[PDB]
């Protein structure tokens, strides 16, 4: 009965998508098709970020329009996040007319309530170019140790950090000219006037527990203006009424999750639920799942924005931690930066999904893949403990009793005490304790498994006159599956479409409640097979 509008972060368009990005968006498809399941209005939201210095730059090195090369990075994400079956309601792009739109009425309205604060700085610029340098396109030489040919705010020899305005000798990396300081007006947000709505949101406990303690050092360092405008020559949407100025990514990029709702409303012809779900007295939820990187400019800057603009807030942030692959950053040298495009080229999207969901938890916790448990836990719990009560019963039901399971339960108190879990099991998808909701799912398998090892079909199918028998214990196992695969049914999209396939059932919620009774199945090939260590080092040798 509820209305609720889950968004990810928006990927950067300027870098392929990999195992980081898919930590995330795994995480909030789970718990989005649980959302589903249990009969709520969900929307699920996302877009590409795709404006900003760097890609104009990469646009024009390219020899392409910035416009070309979005809309072929926009077509490879999406295609990437279709093969894990992501299942986005809408997928747009913070470049459009929508978020054009948005962009100027926000910033019209923080402008007119006394929120946009003009001042004048000083940056490094490329006169020969004829454009504001970024700090990470300025390099030198670094003035501590005197270690040439560094970029940016650092130095990667010595470790020194330093303003780009302190490197000796600097140079444009996109000209190679010596970069001069030149004045210019930006515009500020006053996310300062904010604090005291911004510290109660924080005390009121929503919000993670590791968020909120996060918060209450930015609150102590103390908020600051942040400039939202940047000058031309620039990739972007131009401030209104301020030739030459456009907006910085920060205002347009979670705006983003406003257009791209705006876009999937018009396109459906519905002309009332952009502002059932974003005006101030919404009653609908409103969710951000977002990585420790992004925490500060979702928990302060953008509900402040939302505030003075007379929009919703957000009703919680959902934060993850970073993705680690054996333990360690990913690392390209070692070959464990694997690109998800990669990833299916070696694995299903299934086998992924899985292993994140039985690490994930409401923390913020890092995730580690380690290649090595990959590959036995996947064999260990959705080949021979799930997948097992289906390929070890299916096949005496199909060539005995022509595909037909039996007349009654077996053993009504066991199959009670797996649908007694769903209340427990449903409140961990709910809650987010993604690895509790699979360590309950699992403890369940290893109890129907431990079943069917009691009844010992494979004694009983040899004893004549214990058909009947027969029957009734590989009924029993495959009616446990038809649950189990329920209760794993956010997780693993692809099985649960051949499970369903098997036992001529859509799979429900609360459709366990009725078991499967004098009724057909249907034969199958393998619903799951084995990956091993071979296949494992074939991915890693692949990403280097
Ligand atoms: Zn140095």
């Amino acid at each position: 009965a509820k209305k609720i509008l889950v968004t990810c972060a928006c990927p950067y368009a300027n870098g392929s998508i990999h195992l980081g990005h898919m930590l995330e968006h795994i995480q909030a498809d789970v718990w989005v098709r649980y959302q589903r399941m249990r009969g709520h209005e969900v929307n699920f939201i996302c877009a590409d970020d795709a404006h900003g210095t760097p890609i104009m730059l990469k646009a024009q090195q390219l020899g392409i329009t910035p416009e070309q090369m979005i809309g072929e990075m926009s077509q490879e994400h999406q295609t990437d996040f279709a093969g894990f079956n992501i299942s986005y309601d809408n997928y747009h792009s913070t470049h459009s007319e929508e978020n054009r739109q948005l962009s100027e009425l926000i910033y019209s309205r923080l402008k007119e309530n006394g929120f946009i604060k003009n001042r004048t700085i000083s940056q490094l610029y490329d006169p020969e170019k004829g454009m504001f340098l970024p700090d990470r396109f300025v390099k030198g030489t670094c003035p501590k140790c005197k270690s040439p040919d560094q970029y940016g705010d650092n130095c990667e020899v010595c470790g020194a950090t330093y303003s780009p305005t302190e490197l000796i000798e600097p140079k444009s990396v996109v000209s190679g000219a010596t970069p001069v300081m030149r004045d210019s007006e930006h515009f500020f947000f006053d996310l300062p006037s904010f604090s005291e709505m911004l510290q109660a949101w924080t005390r009121s406990g929503a919000l993670q527990e590791q968020v909120a303690n996060k918060m209450q050092e930015w609150f102590e360092s103390g908020l600051q203006q942040w400039d939202i405008s940047r000058d031309a020559p620039y990739f972007g949407f131009e401030i209104p009424n301020a030739p030459g100025k456009y907006f910085y990514v920060w205002l347009d990029a979670p705006i983003g999750y406003m257009g791209s709702f705006k876009n999937l409303c018009d396109k459906r012809g519905d002309s009332v639920s952009f502002d059932e779900y974003w005006k101030k007295d919404s009653t609908a939820e409103l969710y951000h799942f977002i990585g420790k990187d992004c925490v500060y400019f979702h928990s302060l800057f953008w509900p402040a924005m939302l505030e003075g603009s007379n929009f919703r807030k957000p009703s919680n942030l959902f934060v993850h931690g970073y993705v680690t692959v054996n333990g360690a950053k990913m690392s390209k040298s070692r070959g464990t930066f694997i690109k998800a495009s990669t990833w299916l080229n070696h694995f299903d999207a299934d086998s992924l999904r899985y292993y994140y969901t039985a690490k994930l938890s409401s923390r913020i916790d890092d995730i580690d893949l380690n290649l090595e448990d990959f590959v036995q836990r996947v064999n260990a719990d959705i080949v021979n403990k799930v997948v097992n009560l289906a390929s070890r019963n299916a096949g005496f039901i199909n060539k005995r009793f022509d595909g037909v399971l039996a007349s009654e339960l077996a053993d009504p108190q066991l199959y009670k005490t797996f649908t007694d879990a769903a209340e427990v099991i449903g409140e961990a998808w709910e809650s987010r304790e993604f690895g509790k909701a699979v360590r309950e799912i699992m403890a369940l398998a290893d109890l129907a498994n431990r079943y069917v090892d009691e009844q010992a079909p494979w004694v009983v199918a040899k004893q004549e006159g214990r058909d009947a028998d027969l029957q009734a214990i590989c009924s029993m196992g495959i009616n446990l599956f038809r649950v189990l695969m329920t209760y794993l049914k956010p997780v693993l999209p692809k099985l649960t479409e051949r499970a369903e396939a098997f036992l001529n059932t859509e799979l429900t919620w609360d459709g366990i409640q009725q078991p499967l009774l004098g009724h057909k199945v249907n034969p199958f090939k393998a619903l799951y097979n084995r990956i091993d260590m071979r296949q494992v080092e074939a991915l890693v040798e692949a990403s280097k």
